[PDB]
């Protein structure tokens, strides 16, 4: 008696060399066990022929027919053991056992068998806490664990599918030059950072705590996305922009091909519309690599054009309203972190000792709140800030002793309208001062204004602004809150929780590219001067500013709810659907957020209860327990001491901490990242550096202001050149490749075999697109258009859980997945 079988695989990139001794399998059981208590193995088993007969299979798979010699009294197989003999690796897809089925969803790599140290082993879909693993598979579930865990040392190779953690120490470049030494991240006071997937490539010659650099930044194998088409792996787009773009652009400005400083705005607005001009060897260069080919279009000869942002695809001018600079803090890229505002003026916590007296020199008196004074303003819960006070101050001495960067530490005074906009009514451009100053340059504060020279003083107000708030998004919001955050988690749970754990079937989806693409960042996006550092202002004092940041990043703050009360945007009230209400009604980001979080927290609470009945069963899972200890105190170890950490011995716990880990890396992420290029895509509105401070009276510069405005705005933020650079690499991150899996989805329709997870899930897409319906009538109720789509006029579409693919504004992954 023989089980028919149907294995499929993909070829690295023909079938009869399949045939033959070329790959085996071995059944194993998951009922009957040899005199060590561990499930018996079947006999070597070879393919046996092309499967031509199965109609649905399509991307580039194949299916190969076996037969296993297999008894009754053998039992039911649970796993099976693979080697392949050939040299190449193939991607195993999965094994389907016939005659109820036995489905094997398997998705990995497998490299020739000398290369493994002990045999590739994969379990049928069945799902089981520990307690629950069928005997005969214990030891098996737990060694594939150890396997996984590997000993923490070793140069890892490419077919190794080991995680472990390691420090942020392989940024810096200290044996190419001192300059481009950087502090470790992680694993001191001075610098607490979440832990990074362990490379071991070990130590540079100069410097014994730093990593040497290495051609390939190792991920656990399977953690290595292959795709279909090249125009999907975006991941490698940001390698080859610093490694061969951004030479080639570097060229084209030191032969002195283009001008070196766009001149007026259309001089940027040209980017998008008749293109830029540049040396033919210098499109040769960047026309022919995949993805990077697909950021422009291209005459072949001597253009690139970038594509239109849709900020303005109605109107190029709304971004230089006072109505859309509020806006985009509710709707825009970066919609987080504005803070309720409950006393007047604002304070600082930083000691005056150091930066001068802190006291803010913004009066009530000068505010127009539309007719409301001060103390109707804050008594209503009209008056909101954006405040970068105390988190820049810290760092404007260094960067602005900087070539080429001045900034303010800056504080943004919003009045909530009765029309439900918010306005814009102060910035505070503050400076340190202290006794022995060389510079003469003064804090101050300046107000709206629609004519003259105060307009443009206004105008370049809110562009130091919009500096500070796009280096907070992009290393804050974005880069350390999602990418990194997430990264340690994704360790843990591969380390500590097996294929067979729901858990692990729960969360791993909301993982998919993470780790590929934050190793990806490491070498070439926040490396000593990579590509971050070479475009935004902090320069080589950008990431160790997150790791201040990080000082304060609180697990259960990234909750929706707790965010929006921490921030004084909203209050607890149990009396509504979600638990807390708005102080800005028509807040499109926590709006729409509140529906997601909600279908979210209705699938997690469905599903865990179907593998745990009581709150001990979450005490007594050993994998769950050695899980998030090891997610606390090694992952994010350098916050172990906090007291605010889930303990995770309940129910509630498990739901908490899973609810928060899929937020974080689904909705979060994409409402922080989809919009990069859609409103950062014009440079005037989403600046990435400043260049000078204000200027003073009685010089050239201040005439220039008056003679000239957009030639001082341009010359205050970021210049030309990076400017390529920057809207090059937040296009590739914009994008969505055309095989994303978004939420509620998954890769395959049988990862598990349990029928009330799989019915739980399909009442969570259900939701989602209930959902879609909801925000698209939100976008079309003409009440909301202030805040919706503003004088841009783009509906806020961020957080629609569907999209196709490309530079959608819309559109939820399961994951950090670009
Ligand atoms: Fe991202």
């Amino acid at each position: 008696h023989k089980i028919k079988g149907t294995v499929v695989l993909m070829p690295k990139n023909n079938l009869n060399a399949f045939l033959g001794r070329s790959v085996s399998l071995q059944l194993i059981s998951a009922t009957k066990a040899d005199a060590h208590g561990k499930g018996k193995v079947g006999k070597d088993t070879f393919l046996e022929g092309i499967n031509t007969s199965l109609p649905t299979l399509g991307a580039g798979e194949s299916a190969f027919n076996i037969h296993f010699e297999w008894d009754g009294s053998m039992g039911i197989p649970g796993a099976f053991y693979i080697k392949n003999y050939m040299q190449v690796e193939f991607f195993l897809k999965s094994l389907t056992l016939e005659a109820g089925t036995i489905r094997f969803v398997c998705n990995s790599w497998v490299y020739n068998t000398k290369l493994y140290k002990s045999v590739r082993i994969f379990f049928a879909n069945h799902t089981y806490v520990p307690s629950e693993t069928p005997a005969p598979l214990v030891e098996y579930r737990e060694e594939e664990l150890k396997s996984l865990r590997g000993n923490g040392t070793g140069e890892r190779k490419e077919y190794d599918r080991i995680y472990d953690y390691d420090v942020y120490n392989d940024l810096g470049n200290p044996d190419k030059s001192e300059k481009l030494a950087r502090p470790v991240l992680g694993g001191s006071s001075t610098f607490p950072y979440p832990r990074r997937g362990r490379t071991g490539r070990g130590p540079t010659v100069t410097d014994p705590n730093t990593e040497k650099q290495g051609e390939v930044f190792y991920v656990p194998r399977d953690e290595n996305l292959g795709h279909l088409k090249s125009k999907d792996a975006l991941e490698i787009g940001t390698k080859s922009l610093s490694q061969i773009v951004q030479p080639a652009f570097e060229s084209a400005f030191d032969l002195k091909s283009t001008p070196i400083e766009f001149h007026s705005f259309q001089d940027v607005h040209d980017l998008y519309e008749g293109g830029i001009k540049l040396p033919r060897d210098v499109i040769s260069t960047i026309i022919p690599l995949p993805v990077i080919k697909e950021l422009y279009r291209t005459d072949g000869q001597h253009i690139l054009k970038f594509p239109q942002p849709h900020v303005v695809q109605v109107s190029q001018s709304a971004w230089m309203t006072d109505e859309e600079f509020a806006r985009e803090m509710i709707a825009g890229v970066n919609p987080c972190v504005i803070r309720g505002l409950e006393e007047f003026p604002p304070k600082s916590n930083l000691d005056p000792a150091i930066y001068g007296d802190q006291s803010s020199k913004i009066t009530a008196d000068s505010l127009d709140l539309d007719g409301y004074t001060m103390d109707e303003a804050l008594g209503s819960r009209r008056l909101f800030m954006l405040d970068y006070h105390d988190i820049f101050m810290p760092y404007v001495r260094q960067i602005n002793q900087l070539n080429s960067a001045k900034t303010y530490a800056t504080r943004t005074i919003l009045f909530l309208r009765e029309d439900g906009t918010l306005k814009p009514v102060a910035i505070e451009l503050s400076l340190p001062h202290s006794a022995g100053d060389l510079s003469a340059a003064v804090s101050q504060v300046v107000l709206p204004a629609k004519e003259g020279v105060e307009s443009t003083i206004w105008l370049l107000a809110k562009a130091y602004v919009i500096v500070n708030d796009s280096c907070y998004h992009q290393l804050m919001s974005h880069w350390l809150n999602t990418h990194a955050a997430m990264e340690p988690f994704v360790i843990a749970t591969h380390r500590h929780l097996s294929v067979l754990h729901p858990i692990y079937k729960l969360l791993t989806p909301h993982y998919r590219n993470n780790m590929n693409i934050n190793a990806l960042a490491r070498q070439s996006l926040i490396n000593a001067n990579g590509i971050l550092e070479t475009t935004f202002l902090p320069s080589k004092y950008s990431v160790e500013m997150s790791s201040a940041v990080y000082k304060n990043w609180v697990f259960t703050d990234q909750a929706l709810p707790a965010d929006l009360i921490k921030r004084g945007v909203a209050i607890k009230d149990p009396s509504t659907p979600h638990g807390v209400r708005l102080l800005i009604e028509d807040y499109p980001y926590a709006a729409d957020g509140l529906e997601i979080w909600a279908a979210i927290k209705t699938w997690v609470q469905e599903y865990v209860p179907l593998y745990y009945a009581r709150d001990d069963d979450v005490k007594n899972d050993s994998e769950l327990q050695h899980w998030w200890k090891e997610a606390v105190e090694k992952g994010h170890g350098d916050l172990k001491d906090k007291p605010w950490w889930p303990k995770l011995q309940t129910l509630e716990d498990l739901v908490e901490v899973c609810l928060i880990i899929i937020w974080i890396a689904s909705a979060l992420h994409a409402a922080v990242n989809f919009g990069q290029y859609p409103y950062g895509g014009l440079i005037m509105n989403r600046p990435t550096a400043s260049r000078r401070l204000l200027p003073e009276k009685g010089t050239p510069e201040y005439e220039e202001m008056i003679n000239n405005h957009e030639k001082a705005y341009l010359r205050t933020i970021t210049s030309k050149l990076p400017t390529l650079i920057s809207l090059s690499v937040i296009e590739i991150l914009s994008t969505h490749a055309s095989d994303e899996v978004y939420l509620g989805q998954r890769d395959n329709p049988h990862w598990t075999s349990d029928s009330k997870a799989l019915q739980a899930f399909q009442k969570f897409g259900n939701k989602l697109k209930e959902i879609e319906e909801k925000l698209v009538r939100r976008n079309n109720d003409p009440s909301l258009q202030g805040n919706r789509l503003g004088p841009v006029q783009l509906p806020y579409t961020l957080l629609y859980p569907s999209s196709e693919e490309g530079l959608t504004f819309r559109g939820i992954p399961n994951s950090i997945s670009i």
